């Protein structure tokens, strides 16, 4: 009972054509570096173990002895070697991601599988080297771990190394030297390394669009940033093998549609369904009990939509897209609730259908994708931090069905699924070249295979924009193993280093030079054309879509046999400067593809991308403007309150810093009750000694005298925020600290203080590496970073507190790009240690209960708050509230205080305290009874 494979029904990358030419991997070794594997899975088997490189643990150990490897172990005929390079970690091993990635590369499920179709990877007859690596300490130790796994994989005979992991926005230059030399070691040995681009979209994450003022929104990190690697983006073909559900339309026909199910529905059981809108209100699920809730994708989370139907008593849920030509999204598991994602067109069909009955099928079929041929929304954009072109190539990575833990199978999306397909195509192409080009070195075949894969890759085309997807999103195009296995030509840059042209900074007139390489015995003629395109802009945001400018005339080129010729396409986009600079004031990309055809009417034979930037890329601002300078009071990750644009509350009692992510200075607010308790030596203060809290706030913000619930920005006459410290060790506004939202990566971040008289009085420790805030999510990164090394305690380089005055707090940082000038941002910081002189005597009129102070406060900095506090006990907890002064200078003291429980507590005169604070933080707190006693 031999079952058909998934590839037998769906092979979007044409792997079968290459397999018919180069085999299925028998005798070859490939390696996978991931976070953990199910090394017992049924997908790990060989058809003929006798044809393998390592036929036993003895063959594996002999190879270990020859290279000094004293670790790792044979597992079975398929998994010839497994080693855990992060065994010292305390976290448990996750087996799903690594098993899935490996299955796409070399899965070989037998016919005895429970699945409808067998999972057969690109190289099912190759042996696997599974190597675990996970973060335990830092990213340097991490890169040192997988550098060893690379070297070991090379020395154990791996022809391909697939690395379906990464860390966003990281620069290649910051990798340890061992990691860099391991990349070169594999390359010098003809071993291919394939990296996933990442699932981080652009700056802002898969839910935001980057602002047009900042074109350097790439988020590709390491190891993908290594030039030696082949970095793979993710796209969706126009069709995909999917699970199905069928209904009856109004025309009396049977229409079956794709579904993506979390948990399982009853196979071929007729389900009823009712429309429940966006699933936000309880009334939406009025007639949802017993049926399936049809919920529109909208404003609440999927977990909220699904759980709300569970309360109403539904048997399942159907969430349909709110985007046009969108992608399926894996819905969460909410208490085993069967949840299926469907397209917007299929959802609207179900919404306006008469006989609202749907039946889920057990056998999957190939159906068109709603997205059509489209790049994945999560696939990481270039460029690298160093400014290099990534990714290199695209591969299918939407809802890929592969092997998961416990001998099971599941669909996963991600560039981690795109990579192992290209890795398998690299391995087969290299085998093909071992007979097609035997006189080459292994490094020469590797360089050729990478160039052929990129050249023959079909440049994907956005049908809505009438332009090709940006090279910064798709690389050199979608991999095509048929065109790659058949290619006898390839195209490289001017210096024959890569199949991509990096032009760095360009003006309106530039030229793209490409070398066409012919390896056939006969000369060949080609027609070539360069497309000119840039970014599409929607107002203040990038659309993350191409904007075609024009295309050049088709020109001919004849390349002699076993030779190469260069072509040059002049580009002139000067007639677009005015419009493009209006949308993208700080510069814009000028990019595209030089496409090659045997004849202009035939299909694309090769394509090489070129990328230039119209401006000064390296000197683009790396730091978002301070939040104080915002016209409307909002930044990229922070929205203002339109009713009060100067409101800027602090951290409060939040646990995570998900709010208030912008460039600013931080300080601390320390109430007087805590200053008093600390100076008196109280050990336990929080929720015991005082009801007030020490809050981290932003410098230049001050609370109103009556509310205290909100802080507001105050500014000098010029406009700068009134940032002031009082360095006296009491914890109340003693320091300033730099908080940054970095639009670009930076290096050598250092803060200094100028005395505004021509002298630097203080310099902080240097923060050598700065990573951009490419998102505002705990799962990746927050939209802001607090650099504790930039904290200034108001002291000079000798340790003495600076004299009272205004100082320039200067933050310096340099972009990663080559030769970039150092950038800086300045803040005026006032230092004032002057303790306010306040009253020492007071008389209290018993009739009106008005307290009269012997003298008004005399403060150096302007008065911040002049209040009288009363601290009463509310359920054994001293609770403090405040009283503002009258207009004659007196304070009316109440005789009772209403508690939270609704009661009333009498106020004794020993409960009142006179507190005066200036805008630098200098504070005095005197008991009112002490003032009343202030008389000889
Ligand atoms: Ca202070
Ligand atoms: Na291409």
């Amino acid at each position: 009972t031999s079952k058909a494979t998934i590839r037998d029904l769906n092979d979007p990358s044409q792997v079968k054509t290459l397999q018919e030419k180069a085999g299925k991997g028998a005798g070859t070794v490939v390696a996978v570096i991931d976070a953990g594997f199910d090394k017992n899975h049924e997908a790990w088997r060989l058809t003929d173990k006798t044809k393998a490189r390592y036929q036993s643990k003895e063959d594996l150990e002999k190879a270990k002895k020859e290279h000094g490897i004293t670790y790792g172990e044979w597992v079975n005929d398929k998994v010839a070697y497994y080693h855990d390079y992060s065994k010292d970690g305390k976290t448990a091993v996750d087996q799903e991601h690594g098993t899935h990635v490996s299955g796409i590369l070399s899965g070989n499920a037998p016919s005895e599988t429970k699945e409808p179709y067998r999972l057969e990877g690109a190289m099912p007859e190759a042996q696997l080297l599974l190597m675990r690596v996970e973060i335990v300490n830092g990213l340097a130790d991490y890169a040192r771990n997988y550098a060893q796994a690379i070297r070991d994989a090379v020395n154990l005979g791996a022809k391909v190394i697939n690395m379906s992991f990464g860390n966003a926005a990281l620069a290649y230059a910051n990798l340890p030297d061992e990691t860099k030399k391991a990349f070169d070691y594999a390359k010098s040995k003809g071993v291919s390394i394939v990296t996933s681009a990442g699932n981080d979209s652009s700056f802002g994450g898969k839910t935001r669009l980057p602002l047009a003022d900042h074109p350097d929104y790439g988020v590709v990190g390491t190891p993908a940033a290594a030039d030696s690697t082949l970095t793979v983006a993710s796209y969706s073909p126009d069709k995909q093998l999917t699970e199905t559900a069928t209904v009856k339309t109004d025309d009396h026909q049977a229409k079956e549609m794709p579904v993506l199910s979390t948990n399982r529905f009853e196979p071929n059981k007729a389900y009823d369904y009712a429309y429940a809108n966006r699933g936000m209100k309880e009334d939406d699920f009025k007639d949802v009990k017993g049926k399936i809730a049809l919920i529109e994708r909208g404003d609440i989370d999927f977990k909220d939509k699904i759980a709300n139907a569970k309360k109403a008593g539904a048997v399942g849920v159907l969430i349909y897209d709110n985007q046009d030509k969108g992608f399926p999204i894996e819905l969460p598991n909410v208490d085993q609730m069967p949840a299926a994602f469907i397209s917007r067109k299929d959802g609207l069909l179900l919404k306006d259908n008469s006989k609202k009955t749907i039946t889920f099928n057990a056998t999957p079929k190939v159906l068109p994708t709603a997205s059509d041929t489209k790049l994945s929304r999560f696939s990481s954009w270039g460029l690298t931090a160093d400014g290099n072109i990534k990714p290199d190539i695209a591969a299918p990575g939407q809802d890929i069905l592969s092997s998961v833990a416990n001998n099971k199978y599941a669909k996963l999306s991600g560039t981690a699924m795109s990579a192992p397909l290209v890795a398998g195509i690299m391995g087969l192409l290299q085998k093909q070249y071992e007979t097609q080009y035997p006189d080459m070195t292994p490094s020469e075949r590797l360089d050729l295979a990478k160039k052929v894969l990129m050249s023959s890759a079909t440049a994907l085309y956005d049908e809505d924009e009438k332009a090709y997807f940006s090279p910064r999103q798709q690389g050199a195009g979608a991999v095509d193993a048929k065109k790659a296995s058949a290619a006898t030509m390839y195209v490289t840059d001017k210096d024959n280093t890569s199949s991509k042209v990096h032009l760095n900074n360009v003006s309106d007139k530039f030229e793209v030079t490409v070398t066409v390489h012919n390896k056939s015995d006969k000369p060949q003629e080609l027609y070539y054309q360069a497309t000119v395109q840039t970014d599409k802009v929607d107002g203040k945001h990038f659309a993350l879509a191409p904007k075609a400018l024009y295309e050049t005339s088709w020109q001919k080129i004849t390349i002699p046999a076993n030779s190469s010729k260069q072509v040059t396409v002049p580009i002139d986009a000067s007639r677009f400067s005015k419009d493009l600079l209006a949308q993208m004031k700080n510069g814009y990309f000028l990019e595209g593809f030089v496409r090659f055809k045997q004849d202009p009417k035939k299909e694309e034979l090769m394509s090489i991308p070129y990328i230039g930037f119209r401006g000064d890329f390296g000197n683009l601002s790396a730091l978002e403007k301070p939040i104080y300078d915002s016209k409307d009071g909002s930044s990229y990750y922070h929205e203002a309150n339109s009713d009060a644009k100067d409101q800027l509350d602090g951290d409060g009692l939040q646990f995570y810093a998900l709010k208030n992510n912008f460039t600013a200075l931080t300080t601390e607010s320390n109430p007087w009750t805590i200053i008093k308790a600390v100076k008196e030596g109280v050990e336990n203060i929080e929720d015991i000694e005082s009801s007030e809290i020490t809050e981290t706030i932003f410098a230049g913000t001050f609370a109103k005298q009556d509310d205290d619930s909100h802080y507001y920005i105050h500014r000098h006459a010029n406009g700068k925020p009134y940032a002031a410290i009082s360095p006296n060790g009491d914890g109340n506004r003693d320091y300033v600290q730099f908080q940054g939202t970095f639009l670009r990566n930076a290096k050598n971040l250092v803060a200094e203080v100028l005395d505004k008289e021509g002298n630097v009085v203080w310099t902080s420790e240097v923060t050598e590496q700065v990573v951009k805030n490419y998102n505002n999510d705990l799962a990746s990164t927050l939209g802001s970073t607090r650099f504790e090394k930039t904290r200034w305690d108001g002291k000079d380089k000798d340790g003495k507190v600076v004299v009272n005055g205004t100082y320039t707090y200067r933050v310096r940082y340099t972009p990663i790009s080559s030769g970039a000038k150092e950038q800086h941002t300045d803040f005026d910081v006032i230092v004032d240690n002057t303790t306010p002189e306040v009253a020492t005597s007071a008389t209290f009129s018993t009739e009106d209960r008005r307290l009269t102070l012997a003298s008004k406060p005399k403060t150096s900095q302007p008065i911040y708050r002049e209040r009288i506090a009363y601290t009463y006990m509310d359920e054994d907890l001293p609770t403090t509230e405040y009283i503002s002064p009258n207009e004659d200078g007196t304070f009316t003291l109440p005789e009772e205080a209403e508690t939270m429980e609704g009661g009333t507590v009498p106020l004794k005169m020993s409960d009142f305290t006179y507190v005066v604070e200036d805008m630098a933080g200098n504070i005095t707190y005197t008991p009112v009874t002490k003032l009343l006693e202030g008389h000889s």
